[PDB]
């Protein structure tokens, strides 16, 4: 199988749909990656994650390097075997969570309490047996001074080269996995340009848009995507990290994004929030106490085929694990169905109408 | 289909194996009933409960009557449709949990804060659409004075008649469900005899042994079963409520018990305890951190087919829901496999050897 082969099947405006072929499977783009925090997509067996339509999941370097530990997972056969997901896994580099969850920053890297460097990040992702390795970056806090944004980005660009070289010098990794670079630059077009320039110069299999969804509202996120995604190599996937709500996803695909990860469907699922085509609902609301309809009237997921709002309402209010299970399965299924609808509509050259139709109904 | 038809296929000593045919399915005996507290077997989809081999599950009158409420569940189509379990459900009467979880006792019944009477218990079980209805009883605290034990039992026997009559006067219920009487009498052979006498006189589809596992160690529980189960009608099922550990189950079947319910496999599963043929293990123990073997080397369950001790160790220590899910599925599967082994061995007239072999290995 191919290491990493991205093919664009169809375009509409800035939107693209296609496939990333990897050794462990095909990723249909635009893709949503369920996040699997500590070697589990919370409340779901991998077979259920797969059943919802996920082609790839996200693993966290930061969390796994602490618990159970990267050497330990490698000893146990790698993350795929450990958690029983045999399809592609993208691992974040730790760059974001080390600052958000732990800290002393330096040129060599970051030292913390719960040294993570580009090299060590790559190595850990190696030990995990990640299929898509993220370069180790610094997710510039928002907002930030232009000079601040610029030296922050420039360090990440230096760390991107280091990541590239560390990755390349590990033959197994280089032959079997992919490496993505992460664009930073905050909300600054010139810094974003600079960063894309550096990344493209170094060369990556894919390019993420880092440092968004970190304080910027949707309007501002979209404005930054409007100029930032065109700076990335067209012929490589574009990954918007940590985004987002269904409408964030639709608008980002309209701006050229091919890949997404977000904790929202899993986390808000556990918290009672179900996504529906008519917008989110909070299943704990007393209005659902005797509602026999499924979470979503159109959803094809197993939850919606079998259980009512009323039942899931009861479960979540009772703090029952099955409630978290069913809410999560539905929300991830919903997200996957959204992605499918997105892919099909771009394929068919009716994505613009879809986005419009989606938005009308979702916000109504 | 039959309302309630119990057939004994094979005997060995006091042990029996056979089948209870009901409208919603066949129950193979000796049977273990997973407990489904608030309309869910914790951490398991009903399809998974079924996959483990459960033929019937237990529902709680007390919990459901408070949340979401019996009228409400009936309005929503009954407990089976609500929770998506279409096979038999045995509902406890509330007699035990009203005292243990809530209280003022009287002849008419019990009034509490979180009036439950025999009639109201039956009615609620009716609204739930229970297949096996338990008479409303009083689970005599242990230990207790003989006079105390005796008036407690005598009230339950009066409540048993009331339960019988309430059940019978509801034609739908009488035609489609079964009613079990509950023997009390504490640890007193004469009171147990009295109680069996009263129950048999009233007449039930099945007879439970109530008031055990409530302070009595195994030796004492077994001593009480030694004289109490022979007092029950042979031709009806014998249900030991709230029991128990695998070895409790084996010894109780050796004493004539046909049915069991216990929260142990689910609750201790969530708590890190896995049952294995070599005894329970606490998967949180550091010794399992790199153990690639399944929870149990012989277990046929899906968990043991796919995930290692090491992984489940990690999940449970991380407080991950999937950990609770996999631990529970395995433990319920284990219990079901135990019951199957019990049934097969009685069928084959090698149950005595099995019990011996089971015990040797389990306690070793
Ligand atoms: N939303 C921004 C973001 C999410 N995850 C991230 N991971 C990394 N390494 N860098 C980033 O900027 C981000
Ligand atoms: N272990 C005793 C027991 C468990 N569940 C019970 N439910 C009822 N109604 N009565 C009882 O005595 C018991
Ligand atoms: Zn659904
Ligand atoms: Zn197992």
């Amino acid at each position: 199988r191919p290491r990493f082969s991205f093919s664009i099947a169809a375009r509409e405006g800035k939107a693209r749909t296609g496939t990333i072929e990897m050794k462990r499977g095909v990723i249909r783009t635009p893709a949503f990656m369920p996040v699997g925090t500590a070697a589990t997509v919370k409340a779901l067996k991998p077979e259920t994650v797969r059943a919802t339509g996920a082609d790839i999941i996200l693993g966290n370097t930061y969390h796994l390097m602490l618990r159970p530990g990267a050497e330990r997972i490698a000893k146990l056969g790698g993350l795929h075997s450990f958690m029983g997901w045999d399809r592609p896994i993208l691992t974040d580099s730790g760059g974001y969570q080390v600052m958000s969850l732990s800290t002393k920053q330096s040129e060599e890297g970051v030292t913390f309490k719960s040294m993570l460097s580009p090299e060590r990040s790559i190595e850990i992702q190696h030990l995990l047996g990640s299929d898509i390795v993220m370069a180790f970056d610094e997710c510039t806090p928002y907002p930030a001074t232009p000079s601040r944004a610029a030296s922050s980005m420039e360090r990440s660009m230096r760390w991107a080269k280091r990541s590239r070289d560390a990755f390349d010098s590990r033959k197994e990794q280089a032959e079997n996995a992919a490496l993505f670079g992460i664009q930073q630059g905050s909300v600054f077009e010139n810094l974003r340009q600079q960063s894309a320039d550096a990344l493209a110069e170094i060369g990556f299999d894919g390019y993420a848009v880092g440092g968004l969804a970190v304080g910027q509202g949707q309007d501002e996120m979209f404005r930054v995507l409007d100029f930032s995604v065109p700076m990335l190599p067209d012929d490589k996937p574009h990954y918007l990290m940590g985004v987002g709500k269904p409408d964030d996803i639709v608008g980002a695909v309209e701006r050229g994004i091919d890949m997404f990860d977000c904790v929202l469907p899993t986390r808000s699922g556990r918290n009672g929030q179900a996504f529906t085509w008519d917008g989110p609902i909070n299943i704990r609301n007393a209005r659902f106490s005797e509602d026999l309809k499924p979470l979503d009237s159109e959803c094809h997921c197993a939850v919606c085929q079998k259980w009512s709002r009323a039942y899931i309402h009861h479960l979540i209010r009772a703090g029952e694990i099955l409630g978290a299970m069913l809410m999560t399965e539905h929300n991830i299924a919903f997200y996957q169905q959204l992605m499918q609808k997105i892919r099909d509509s771009i394929s068919e050259g009716r994505f613009s109408q879809f986005a419009q139709d989606f938005r009308a109904r979702y916000f109504a």
